[PDB]
């Protein structure tokens, strides 16, 4: 706005200084709001009169008017000019040029100390520092703690003294300047007493300080507490009493008095803060609240040590919505011993911390398992699995949820094949495409060239080695690519060769992205090789990898390692890219061993840091000749260290591999030990050197408390200790302590008084580890099992008994994504645990530390897992893995455990196939609808192929042109097939079946390529029901009215016939309209799940219903519960649509009502949802004010529903207070109907006061729902509460005379048919469901059956379109007969459109704006499409369905490049959206109409697939009032052109 500053001039208000936020601020104030953007300076400026120039930095305040300045130089001449610009919002401008000089006046005073103290102690403790400004002198007084109120005096700080006063302090700070000063305190005789002192002046106005010579130290534990004391002065060793203390609470918890080595034990938990150590007059405090000792530097890290261990583990940790996630679990002690059998408590937590589901897990046969179902809609995110294992320390396993959307877009990047010289460039093919067969034009693939060192050079020999692991400059970056593309999809990308010295196989990577309209890139890489010779040496060792730890990747990685003193072999050959092995003689074998010298570094940012010299020595040497097919061996003798083998050819060829021989591969106190690794039975040598000769104490601990220790009196030159290692020793979280102390409390050449050592004590085992060799083919070909040979060893004695393996296989890809490292026990076992203990010090601070190191360097996914299998008496095994499609590396793993001992293996195996055929289609198709789908075929072996395609249709889906010819394909070559389809009339599937016969293979037999499509299909035209019913009296006959087969199409016309004795319930009718089409709703999800809940497959096959074996069913209701459970608020509400919508409490009482009936019918709900949704209903009930109710007409009327509903569901939990019920039953008036009063009356009759419950059952069965239908939140209708409260009278067995009528009335009153709501559908169901009609005979004759048809229970039959056309009934029984027919079926011809109540509309626009035709639209063309959805009434549950043509796809993007389009969107941002979801074949969207408003929606849409598509008419309706309907008008067809 700001416009109402217009016709105003522009004259500056007040120019003057002020004191904002603290700080001496220049502020100017003008009349007017001036121009916000920046433009001060050239304007407005002050100039010091001495200095000149000062801090220019215009500030302008939220307020446009004032233009500040802060932070002036007290005492200062200022001379503020404004010159004549400025401008102002309404370009004023000011007049002329404006001078003002101001003095900024001093700065107010001020003093007090820096700190309010410190716990230190000291001899003297001298010097107090201080913070004055402007201050010639302060009086400070001097007070000494009384050593009975000390504790609690103390403990009321942090969280009762005399005096001893000196004070006036001479402080004599420049002026205007605040400067830190220091009091001395040395020259004050009366205060060098030992003791407890505070100074205090008269903003920090008094500090704390003591003086004392006891020096604590103490080691606090989980559970316990020791304390060391020692002297400050005279070295160490010191006796005295000790106290520890409450958080401000003075109180103690306990006492102790220290022994004849200083050490003392206590017993503590939390809320023990303080810690007072007295003897005598001398006292020495310690707060244990502040932050212990920093150990950042040492050695420390680790994982937390358990009495139980629990390894989680499995296949990987990223998983889809949709998709099992698959979990293992193995339990041992804390030496990975086995423990008595126990369960586990597994909970799945999705990432907003809520529950999803919880199970007490049972071992089988010492393995854990859990299997998660992650739902279509699942939120991604991080998910933990929680374990606990009774301890209430819960283990946690994380795992990722992601969701990864299709890139309609191909690249293809290639290149030589063949290796190169370094002479040659290297040249890439390029090749991009549209998925719907249309070369990819002028679109910018955008990428970059990599240097890389290539090792695996020649695939003919797998693990041989190739390329010097020593040559520098093999890694690098190189040209980054930028290529417009242009042509018809073709590109061609280049690189000059900067590589000419280089004595190894290199690799060249290029990594490109193409793009589309930026958004959603497709990246690709390719790489091409490159030797230096014709001809290579290469190394293969035969000594296999080991498994072992590495700190940096802080998991078990495979190296090449051999036993200490020891022989090395390795297998050479000389051999090129093609074929293998070549003749050669005087191939130069070194064996080179890599020294390294460590040495520590200091520096002004780094810090310590561990240094280390290098150098490369010839220990071996050997001269080696090869013929023609010859594998050379070569042996060589090696020690201890990092080796190298090097083997050189005359042609200057290098090829070098890398092992270690051993498994091993200054301001502190340096702790040594004897030898690496010990067992709980030997003996520790331990040497302590110190920088500087001193005394304290070494300790031997772990969590819980310290298993060993001793003082110390460390020299000058080093100390040695002798540790024995007790048989309690086996706990792998083993710590060796070391504190020392220099003597002199004062001293010169600085000296860190305190001085820690902290070594991890090494306990471990590799006689434990079970070595897995997996045995398994490189390669191999998709559709066939992948077979996995298992090898155990142990090295050290015999092959343990029983020796189980889990091995499972999953796409490398998917693992590289989070650089999943295989998981192993061992570790998992036997790794260095944390250190599990709190050090508090009275010494000096921690440095720092500085920080430790680190380190540096749709399609379904294939993720298999075979069940456990055990190892025979040689450890042997063998396990089949299916894969199914697939083209990639997979990657074997396997973990293995026995009772006592574990391991872990890797594998690789490359699935590849010759030739890879993939059919583009569009994601569905209507009956009808004619489609050309692309099948891309492309042939990767070396050879040309001359294949013969074979396709076939199968399903709701047809072919329309002939088999295609032979095809000829050279060696890499892609080619293109176009396959017309035609969909048929149906709700289905199609299924495209392909066959590729021919191939060529010599070595292989390989049967031929199969592959499958399939793709829904679904009618154009929304299905039709017809019902008709009608007594007939004995002798009566009845015919098919003709509505029901009027314009319906055969073959899709369905019927279901219902005789009774009795007046009837549609049973299967209510449930076969319970199963409707997802879109995700809460209530609609729900009351779909009640018949699952009641009704077993016995029982619906009698009603004419086939389907789920009862465990698909039960599995099923799991998936509506997981659904269900995935819309709970934080607060324990439920939404409608999604967890962070709006809060409906009705819906919440429905939810849970469905949750406690599955919990009756044994379907597992966490805890957690069930207690947070009663404690919402219970606030529902008592805190009437916390609900919400939009959009109610009747806001009392809603909270009753709501408050009854609870009340109801809690009363059945045995959890509804009485007096609540009767609070709530003395606002009966305000019930709009009577389900509430009844649910009511039910709650009351629950929880005793049976009387006002049979009155409230009394007056709901006399009072009527009135309400002009608006809204009231309870999602009803007459019919439904009819139903509802018929199902509770049923359900609870009370009026019978009254449920009979009122059963027969309804049955009656069901004939308001059909468009039923699902809550209507819910209720006539649990109507239904509950009612028992008793005997009711009757026999009928009927077109269908030569003989009679007859019973005394109601019978629904199945009719197909002959005998529904044909069908005759006449009642041949002496009484009555009831009879129901209801149909279903699809439309032959279009139907008009309709409309009652709401009323939508349906256009079609260009993204220009204009209109647009449907009829000449190209691939990858978008069109706007817009809905217009108008009603006369105020509609909050209005559902718009637009159901999609093939042709068309949909863009995911609520809100929606200007012009008159804006105008629309704007009214789309008006429109109260409720949920809005873009689904493959429908936009949907939940929104409110209000009257007289017409509510207007667009949506983004793009055509892809050419062909000729139905095209469906727009739909809207009221959810819950579902006779409000409308269906909108449709061109007819759609069109799609190439």
């Amino acid at each position: 706005l700001a416009q109402q500053s217009q016709g105003k001039a522009l004259t500056l208000l007040d120019a003057s200084e002020a004191q904002l936020d603290g700080a001496a601020t220049l502020v100017l104030t003008f009349s007017i709001p001036l121009d916000p953007e920046q433009d001060f300076s050239r304007v407005v400026h002050v100039v010091d009169a001495a200095s000149g120039s000062v801090d220019g930095a215009w500030e302008l305040a939220p307020n446009l008017k004032e233009l500040r300045l802060r932070h002036l130089e007290p005492e200062r001449v200022l001379v503020v000019t404004v010159d004549p610009a400025v401008k102002a919002l309404n370009n004023a401008t000011f007049g002329k040029s404006y001078e003002k000089t101001i003095t900024t006046r001093d700065v107010q005073p001020s003093v007090g100390f820096a700190s309010r103290g410190s716990l230190l102690p000291g001899k003297i403790a001298e010097g107090l520092p201080v913070m004055a400004l402007n201050v010639n002198h302060v009086d400070v007084n001097f007070f000494r703690v009384k050593p009975g109120s000390l504790a609690s005096f103390v403990s009321q700080w942090e969280y009762m003294a005399d005096l001893v006063y000196t004070g006036r302090f001479d402080l004599n700070p420049a002026r205007n300047t605040r400067e830190k000063l220091l009091l001395p305190l040395s020259d004050i005789k009366p205060l060098q007493q030992a003791g407890v002192y505070v100074a205090v002046m008269n903003s920090n106005a008094a500090t704390l300080f003591t003086l004392s010579d006891i020096g604590v130290s103490a080691h606090r534990y989980h559970n316990r507490l020791d304390i060391f004391t020692q002297s400050l002065e005279n070295g160490a060793a010191q006796s005295g009493i000790e106290i520890v203390l409450l958080n401000d609470k003075g109180q103690t918890l306990a006492q102790a008095t220290s022994d004849a080595q200083g050490h003392v034990q206590l017993e503590a938990d939390k809320a023990a803060a303080l810690l007072l150590a007295r003897k005598e007059e001398q006292t020495t405090l310690l707060d244990l609240t502040l932050p212990a000792l920093d150990l950042s530097e040492f050695n420390v890290a680790g994982a937390p040590g358990y009495s139980k261990q629990f390894f989680m583990f499995g296949p990987r940790d990223l998983y889809r919505p949709g998709e099992t996630v698959i979990l293992n679990g193995l339990l041992r002690d804390s030496d990975g011993k086995t423990l008595p059998d126990q369960p586990v408590k597994l909970e799945v937590v999705k990432p907003d911390g809520q529950v999803m589901r919880t199970v007490v897990s049972q071992p089988e046969n010492g393995l854990y398992r859990l299997n998660y179902p992650l739902d279509i809609n699942a939120p991604t995110g991080l998910w933990h699995v929680r374990a606990n294992t009774g301890d209430n320390l819960l283990r946690s396993w994380d795992f990722h949820v992601e969701d990864f959307m299709p890139e309609r877009m191909a690249l293809n990047l290639t290149a030589q094949k063949t290796p190169l010289a370094p002479a040659d460039e290297v040249k890439f093919s390029v090749v991009g495409y549209y998925l719907y067969g249309a070369p990819a034009n002028g679109n910018t693939l955008q990428g970059q060239l990599f240097l890389r060192p290539l090792r695996d050079a020649v695939a003919a020999l797998p693990g041989f080695q190739f390329g010097n692991i020593a040559e520098e400059n093999l890694s690098r970056s190189l040209d980054e690519v930028q290529l417009t593309l242009d042509k018809g999809g073709r590109g061609e990308v280049s690189a000059a060769s900067q590589w000419q010295e280089a004595h190894s196989p290199l690799q060249v990577i290029l990594q490109a992205s193409l793009l589309e309209s930026g958004g959603r890139p497709v990246t690709r890489r390719v790489e091409q090789a490159i030797w230096p010779a014709d001809t290579l040496p290469g190394i293969r060792p035969q000594f296999a990898a080991k498994a072992v730890y590495d700190y940096r990747t802080d998991t078990t990685v495979n190296q090449p390692i051999v036993d200490e003193d020891s022989n090395a072999a390795f297998d050479i050959v000389y051999a090129n890219a093609q074929g293998e092995k070549k003749a050669v003689s005087g191939l130069q074998v070194r064996l080179i061993r890599e020294r390294r010298d460590y040495y520590w570094n200091w520096s002004e940012s780094e810090g310590w840091q561990s240094q280390f010299d290098q150098k490369d020595l010839v220990e071996g040497e050997q001269t080696l000749d090869l013929n023609a097919d010859e594998t050379g061996k070569v042996s060589f003798p090696v020690e201890w260290g990092a080796y190298r083998l090097e083997v050189k050819a005359p042609n200057e060829t290098v090829s070098s591999v890398r092992f270690w021989a051993g498994y091993s591969w200054p301001d502190r106190v340096t702790l040594k030990l004897d030898k690496a690794n010990y067992r709980p039975g030997d003996t520790m040598k331990l040497h302590i050197a110190a920088p500087v000769a001193g005394k304290g104490y070494a300790m031997v601990e772990s969590s819980d408390g310290p298993l060993w220790w001793q003082a110390i009196d460390v020299p000058a030159q080093g100390l040695e200790l002798t540790i024995p290692v007790d048989k309690t020793w086996n706990r792998h979280d083993l710590y060796l302590s070391t504190l020392v102390v220099r003597p002199g409390d004062k001293s010169r050449s600085a000296t860190p008084k305190r001085a820690v050592g902290l070594l991890h004590l090494p306990l471990g085992d590799d006689n434990r580890r079970l070595d897995l060799a997996l045995e398994s083919p490189a390669k191999m070909r998709p559709n066939q099992p992948l077979t996995v040979r298992v090898k155990a060893s142990v090295k050290h004695g015999e092959m343990p008994k029983q020796i189980n393996v889990l091995v499972s296989a999953v796409d490398s890809g998917v693992l590289n994504i989070t650089d999943y490292a295989t998981p192993d026990p061992w570790q998992a076992f036997f790794g260095q645990k944390r250190y599990g203990a709190d050090i508090y010090d009275i010494y000096g601070q921690v440095i720092e530390g500085q920080g430790r190191l680190a380190a540096l360097r749709h399609v379904n996914i294939i993720a298999q897992q075979a069940q456990p299998i055990t190892l025979n008496e040689q450890g042997e095994g063998v396990v089949t893995l299916p894969i199914g499609d697939f083209n990639g590396e997979l990657r074997v793993m396997a973990q293995a455990w026995t009772a006592d001992d574990f391991g872990r293996g890797e594998s690789k195996v490359v699935v590849a196939a010759p030739v890879i055929a993939e059919l583009n289609m569009p994601r569905f198709l209507a009956g009808g609808d004619v489609s050309r789908l692309v099948l891309d075929v492309t042939n990767l072996t070396d050879r040309p192929q001359t294949l013969n395609i074979a396709l076939a249709a199968s399903g709701l889906l047809e072919l329309l042109s002939q088999q295609p010819q032979p095809v000829n394909l050279a060696p890499g070559v892609r080619t293109t097939l176009f396959v017309p389809v035609r969909a048929l009339e149906g709700f289905g599937e199609g299924e495209i079946q392909a066959t590729i016969s021919g191939l060529n293979l010599p070595g292989e037999t390989l049967d031929a390529q199969h592959k499958q499509w399939q793709i829904g299909v679904r009618p154009a035209w929304p299905a039709q029901t017809v019902n008709s019913g009608i007594a007939l009296a004995p002798g009566e006959s009845w015919h098919v009215p003709e509505q029901h087969l009027a314009n319906i199409s055969p073959a899709t016309l369905q019927g279901q016939l219902l005789l009774s004795g009795k007046p009837p319930l549609n049973l299967a009718r209510y449930i076969r309209e319970l199963k409707a089409y997802p879109y995700g709703c809460l209530e609609q999800t729900t009351s779909g799940l009640f018949p699952a809940l009641y009704t077993n497959a016995a029982q619906l096959q009698s009603l004419g219903i086939t389907g789920d074996s009862d465990e698909k069913r039960r599995a099923a209701v799991d998936i509506g519960i997981s659904r269900i459970l995935q819309m709970q608020r934080d607060n324990g509400g439920f939404a409608l649509w999604d967890e962070n919508g709006a809060e409906e409490p009705w819906l919440t009482a429905y939810a849970m009502d469905f949750l406690i009936r599955a919990g009756e019918q044994g379907y597992s709900v966490p805890p957690e949802a069930i207690n947070r949704g009663n404690e919402r209903l219970l606030r529902y009930l008592q805190d009437p004010g916390t609900m919400l109710i939009r959009y109610s007409d009747n806001t009392q009327a809603s909270t009753f529903a709501a408050q009854a509903y609870a009340a109801l569901v809690l009363a059945r939990q045995q959890k509804a207070p009485l007096g609540t019920l009767r609070e709530i039953w003395e606002r009966r008036s305000q019930a709009a109907s009577g389900l509430p009063l009844m649910q009511l009356g039910i709650a009351l009759n629950t929880m005793g006061d049976a009387r006002r419950g049979e009155e409230a059952i009394t007056l709901a069965l006399n009072t009527p729902r009135q309400d002009e239908r608006q809204w009231i939140a309870d999602y009803g209708s007459s019919l439904r509460d009819n139903a509802l409260m018929l199902s509770l009278l049923e359900e609870n067995n009370l009026r019978p005379d009254a449920q009979n009528a009122l059963l027969s009335s309804l049955s009656e009153q069901a004939f308001g048919q059909r468009w039923l709501s699902t809550q209507e559908n819910n209720a006539l169901f649990l109507a239904a469901h509950s009612r028992q009609a008793s005997a009711g005979a009757w026999q009928v004759q009927t077109s269908l059956e030569a003989q009679p048809l007859s019973g005394d229970k109601a019978l629904t039959r199945n009719l197909d379109a002959d005998q529904l056309a044909a069908l005759e009934v006449t009642n041949t029984g002496s009484q009555p007969l009831w009879l129901r027919l209801d149909s279903s079926g699809y439309p032959s011809s279009a139907p008009e459109p309709a409309s009652n109540v709401l009323q939508i509309e349906r256009q079609i626009l260009g993204t220009d704006g204009q209109r647009k035709s449907l009829s000449s639209l190209r691939s990858g063309e978008l069109v706007l499409v817009w809905l217009t959805v108008v009603a006369d009434r105020n509609v909050p549950d209005a559902l718009v369905v637009d159901l999609l043509p093939a042709g068309l796809e949909l863009e995911n993007q609520n809100l929606a490049s200007g012009s008159e389009v804006q105008n629309l969107l704007n009214q789309m941002q008006q429109a109260d959206i409720q949920y809005m979801e873009f689904r493959d074949d429908r936009f949907v969207a939940a929104v409110v109409v209000n009257e007289g408003q017409p509510v207007t929606l667009v949506y983004l849409a793009r055509a892809v697939t050419p062909g000729t598509y139905q095209l469906a008419q727009p739909q809207v309706e009221s959810m819950y009032a579902p006779q409000w309907r409308a269906t909108g008008a449709s061109e007819g067809l759609l069109i799609v052109t190439p």
